[PDB]
């Protein structure tokens, strides 16, 4: 079996934190409590002074993506690998099917490209970027029999992934019908294809142009927008990558209003800002360039952070998706060819552990709920992960809370030749990584084989994100008026 | 030449009121000041214990429009009466052009309908309803020759009128190019077209069922979205009938925010709400259906009132655009086929005096602004009209802010045969209006020739809406960041 | 022992639902899970198509007080035999210190009189009503040896309660300093000693008068001021009874703002609103009053149960405080002299179930969390009540959610001859109540002695209050400039 | 009588900007129009490419104010000098009674220090730093027969100057009743001198623990609580010296919601920020020190103006109170010593236009209604002054839009020894100004005389602050509801 015994360390869930050891058998939590028996031939794991939290699920990632005429970077099998070592312990990732292409296909081809990869536990939202009714029966397979309650939509990337509102009405309508949460990306992609047009004119090629031709407000925009839609049919919405404080004012203002939205945050918009695209080496500028853009108001990451603290936005993920520096210059002449994406699997829980609980924006438990629980929630087997508890997944991270410890390209896992948080040092360090009841990560070096980690098959009409829309079905029908004729 | 002094009034302008005489010759009040002397000859108006006002702009008006296969009852020559009896001496019609139609042929057609027939005076707006290199041109024309320097875009009315994001882009772009101001009906016509579809279905066929299809958030969405692309253009925008709290406040935070934005409620959302649709009586539920909706929040017209008087919005027109009761049972079965348009011409100024100043929201003065003053200042011919003052047009109203009057469709002057105002008492009556330098209202009584007013020819550029738009052209360029290659 | 299995049902806790069975020994939960065996002689209630949830915690009451000139109605021995029937299972009542007087005499006079009277669990907070060295003393002899974490303050009632802004910040200062939680009482007393002044001597003698000389202006003001002091000390503060939208904007917009703050709406503002006040009947209007009064705005309610589902508004009590109608006769020349106070302890929950619940706005999670959990939190008695888990306390409601009971002075188990909710059809019923292990409520009968309630001592620096102000204790001093002289 | 042509340049109003040139003959305009004859003996100003505009009225000075010790360097013969050198015309300064003191007593001394000294017009408003019946009866006289309609209270100052909330009711009340403006400096007394307290034990003695003491919170909060005061007893209110974002957002809230409540920002909120209080330089920290504090956010003075672009924020004043660096070190080892104040009043006109309308944030005419037309129209001399107009006073300066100048005190005409705005360089320059119908400015020289300046006696009741609060008296009055006893 490998039985582990974490003695010593205080549990740390979403609601309380307590003193007690944790035993592991066969890949589950089986006893949590005070002064537990060693069993013979287990492994004691020493968490004195450390904190003993369920690992970090990372609910936005694209490893090894072809996207912009090259492949990202990071892989499945390294990907995991770097998750692993920064205390995160699954990956959700997006299956990013072509325009015309088949999503049965495009999901098939994932889980066999990933399935023998993985080294932690993941699973996949699928992307909806076309319609018709081939799409919307794949739709419910994905969801009845694929393991997939999540479908993600885009009003960016004109041509090539883009919906219209009147094709989001009739996605959304249909998530809802299959008990899926929708997901957008919520940029203009009308506004973002002219701006760009207007800034190469200007002859502003640089990474400075691609947050110029799409500013803040060109994501508020379309985050409103699919509010709107998704409000207009009773369907769940998961607002992804929230860069902006004014993208972020729009999710919080539609929660104060009991819209059933979501929003997530990333590692980049929580621990960087966008001011680095000024920057005079255009190398330096490129690495930070993605979609929505990070901002040049200095005052947006900790504004995020406030929120996420107050669940105006409610969990976090990386959109790790990374291109070496020799892929990043595909567009030296021209930002419009950039590939876009930044790294952060690996660093997550530490930046956000600095920036939202050293800096006591929020406690440990509320880093506890917006790194883990809220997306077991969302994404539909909680308790199973997300918490420390009998009955639930060993996946669990022994985390020094008062150590720090300096971020850099030069020690990370990840396979890209640069980090966006390069330099920062952050409180909080995963000293112990445990993956489905195995050590495999410890004394900083990583232990764990391709392809030892497992697709996770969730189950439609997630509770916490239904029963709020499956009561108001019932009691919010419209009523006519009696009328004499 | 007709001469007329008005003596013993206190002058209401935006910016003060003070007690003069006003005298008229030749169509323009040529001295305003105390004790005027009568010349041998001249009509003297005994303004006593009145206000003298310059007389109403309605910014918003659809004269005997071909619409919704029907053609609305108040024509020009009808509507501008009624104006006149109501203390409003100009009107802003819509040229309607349709899909596919010369934009300088539908002026022609306008022009030709309205110059023979109107009462007061009179300009227009132009509705672009496609694009092409013809409307480019067309819109140039109409600028630069035809004397208008504001055109009306849709985002509502799917197949009819509407304009796509890319499509609203280049064409605002064109407006700030021929320096006219962009108009836009904002509402999301796809969710519009779903909405109807859907409450349709359900069987709800009734007045109630226009509202539901096209909540206030559809509305707001669009206005959002209208501010983004203007502001991504630097074109100054018009959002015009709003008609809720939350698109009012969309328009109340980019104006705060700095965009050049400006929103026109109109009498009916000043003056009554949406709760009306869903009356017993289905002829009086349809008698308020137009679009974007009244709505069913009983707190809206006060709400707009109060933003009307804090300047978040800016000024007053009416969407007069009637239906008698037998044209609006076209929709008897199906409310998608009933006419859509309310009055408001005539009642206009009382109502907003009695639910405005009465009631102690705004004063005398900002009265003055909302009704007159900013319409001249945004269409380009203030102070030519707008103010009581040396050299401008004398379209002048004496006015008694004491007395009541109860509006009623047995005593309008108004075509059609009901009025959403039925039984409201209002404090402040036009006892006298004056255009042209002509007395046409007075002792009840009408006394004026279809025809005698005339078309307002304004020029492009006007400096209330774009002095700043031009400057942050200067100072607002992006730059590029200088780097080694 | 008493042995109990509750079979059957679904547990809801505030972060899942799942189906389990729930085993009770000896006052206590001691296991939860599916198909339990039932030991011989145990009782077996049959939770089939029932949720089965931790008893509701209602955070503010005023039990038997003596207050303007008589004495509550409901005391210890009725108070919380009407809150077990109406499936609440614990109170946390004030222990209302007259100014000069001891603060430990004043608890001991409370712990003396309910000790021998409660039918279920409760605790106290303590009113801090004036200010002094020995007041001093006893707050941290209260907070370390008498089991209180909570002191009350009060800006009202100029001349009886009242303090000043320096004494408050003197006050929170050593709030902090011992571990306890400020809460206070947010009305600008001196605008409530004028505003009555003002509305007796224009003749306004009525209950309308009680709310119009303290609109919610008053208690908006006094909400922000309260934060405002406390964020300047880094004292944890707790606003009770939230009455009004504006007052919960302010909390709302602290806690984005990352201030420690946490707001409590009641039954009373939850369930019904201060038109009430108008009534034509006397008796009927006088019923309402209470400070801060219930508002005139009918989206009141509405709104603060959408702010408490978000956790804007974090958790519930009732401000139970009642007085007959011969009582509140007192008044009936002159509102200043009406005994202030509403009823709601024994329909707390049913009404936030109906209005909360049913109404699709929150989930029934979210409906433990305000109703139980998060009063366990922050009075520090967390997870031993709020949470259906072994070895919490077994006090525990089996709720039927779908059917309904109309609550009526006519059948409640109040003292009180009225009920501010009489004729309220609300879903959501307490079929069984469970407390310290007993079955005390069933088939609509109640089987419980004074005296079996126990009071509850807990202990300061509660961790969902404490653990970020201690975080920006540590970063956040303030740190001079390093200059030459 | 001197007479003046100002010919050949655009003359700018709040309403609209137009090309005439001004004639000016015994101390008045006379004559505005196209072409206009040169009288012979007239001096001809050439304002060929410049505009020309009322002279700025600052609505915030202390000239010559013994204070904290010591005494203001610019006093009212210095400080007039400056103003004109800067284009402002007339200042209004504060008469600052001490507590128990004689109100007309100090009116008198302040007309006996300031009349033979002014250079420029001026005016006063008398603050009521204490209360009771000879208070209250010289409030009523200064404002019948003093010339004076605004009072000034301060709710910071405490032991100095502060009042508590029954005495700004009662205050607030009279203010009403005599007709005149009610002035608050909104900052909460109590939590200053406990914040201060608190910076020195901790050994904060520098000008960071004077903003630190004090932050934006503490004026938010006292300027919502003079708003509810203010509002509870009808009286219009007027907050002084707007210093923060957050502050100026409580205003912007206020009137939204319609109360009669005005804002002033001032020269240094707009020009600079608090980050200057952190600098190493004691010095050139402490030049800056002021109550309320400039706040060390750097969006402040661009969001400031943006509201004042937008009238959230109405007009302008400097809070000119100056002390040399050899005054400003009384506080070298305790920033409590430091006497308050800074410069602005040679500076403020072209601060704001370099600020406000060379960045686009607001027009030339918005620029007149802040610097002049507003303030005119408050304190009741609207339009004798703040308007380029027939029979309006010869207050005017010709002013280059497109030069810039570089402010620094090598070049300023203040007394003080250092300028908070060092370095600017603004666009906007006055290159001459007429006072009282006499070029007393021109080609960088004054030519104007101590006591050439004339005191301005205003009456109550101005229109502007008062019709909407006496027509809301007359229909807002509260109702008795009509019962059976
Ligand atoms: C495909 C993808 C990758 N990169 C990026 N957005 O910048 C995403 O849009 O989230
Ligand atoms: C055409 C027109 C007419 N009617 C209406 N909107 O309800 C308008 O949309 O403004
Ligand atoms: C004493 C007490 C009772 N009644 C009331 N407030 O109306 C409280 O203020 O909360
Ligand atoms: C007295 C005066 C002077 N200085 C200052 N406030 O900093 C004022 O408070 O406005
Ligand atoms: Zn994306
Ligand atoms: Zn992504
Ligand atoms: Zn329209
Ligand atoms: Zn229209
Ligand atoms: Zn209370
Ligand atoms: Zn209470
Ligand atoms: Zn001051
Ligand atoms: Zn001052």
């Amino acid at each position: 079996a490998g039985e582990i015994l974490i003695k010593g360390g205080k549990v740390v869930n979403e609601d309380c934190s307590f003193f007690s050891d944790v035993h592991i058998r066969g890949g589950k939590i089986v006893e949590v409590g005070p002064d537990l028996r060693v069993p013979p031939g287990a492994r004691v794991i020493d968490a004195t002074d450390r904190l003993v939290i369920p690992g970090g699920i990372d609910t936005h990632t694209h490893m090894e993506l072809a996207f912009m005429g090259t492949r990202a970077v990071d892989d499945f099998h390294i990907g995991t690998k770097a998750a692993l070592a920064g205390g995160t312990t699954m990956i959700l990732d997006f299956v990013m099917t072509q325009k015309g292409q088949s999503l049965l296909e495009a999901y098939d081809l994932w889980r066999k490209t990933a399935d023998p990869k993985v080294c932690c536990d993941y699973s996949l939202h699928v992307a909806v970027t076309w319609w018709s009714d081939e799409v919307k029966d794949e739709m419910r397979t994905l969801a009845q029999e694929r393991g997939v309650n999540s479908f993600k939509m885009f009003m960016a990337y004109k041509g090539l992934f883009m919906l219209r509102d009147d094709e989001l009405y009739a996605v959304f309508s249909h998530c809802k019908e299959v008990g899926a949460i929708a997901q957008v990306h919520a940029e203009n992609g009308d506004l973002i294809a002219e701006g760009a047009k207007k800034m190469l004119s200007l002859g502003i090629t640089g990474p400075e142009g691609h947050e110029l031709c799409r500013p803040e407000a060109v994501e508020a925009e379309a985050t409103q927008r699919a509010i709107t839609i998704a409000s207009a049919v009773n369907c769940p919405l998961y607002v992804v990558h929230v860069m902006s404080k004014s993208a972020a004012d729009v999710v919080s203002k539609a929660r104060k209003d009991g819209r059933v939205v979501f929003g997530e945050p990333i590692a980049a918009s929580l621990g960087t800002d966008g001011t680095n695209y000024w920057h005079k080496d255009w190398a330096h500028a490129a690495q930070y360039v993605m979609g929505p853009p990070l901002r040049p108001d200095p005052s947006t990451p900790g504004y995020l952070m406030d929120l996420l603290a107050n669940d105006d936005l409610t969990l976090t993920g990386t959109d790790n998706c990374t291109f070496s520096r020799c892929q990043k210059a595909l567009g030296k002449d021209d930002f419009t060819r950039i590939p876009n994406g930044v790294n952060g699997v690996e660093d997550r829980m530490s930046v956000i552990w600095e920036k939202g609980v050293h800096s006591g924006k929020m406690d440990e438990n509320r880093f506890v709920a917006v790194t883990s629980s809220n997306a077991a929630k969302i994404f539909n087997f909680y308790p199973q992960k997300g918490r420390i508890a009998k009955d639930s997944d060993a996946d669990v991270v022994i985390w020094d809370p008062k150590t720090t410890r300096k971020i850099s390209a030069q020690t990370h896992h990840q396979a890209v030749d640069y980090n966006i948080f390069e330099g920062m040092e952050c409180h909080g360090v995963p000293v112990v990584t445990v993956s489905r009841g195995r050590v495999v990560y410890e004394e900083g070096r990583l232990k764990v084989s391709p392809g030892q980690g497992r697709f996770i098959h969730r189950q439609p009409f997630s509770e916490f994100v239904y029963k709020r829309i499956r009561q108001r079905d019932e009691v919010g029908k419209p009523a006519v008026v009696i009328r004499e004729p």
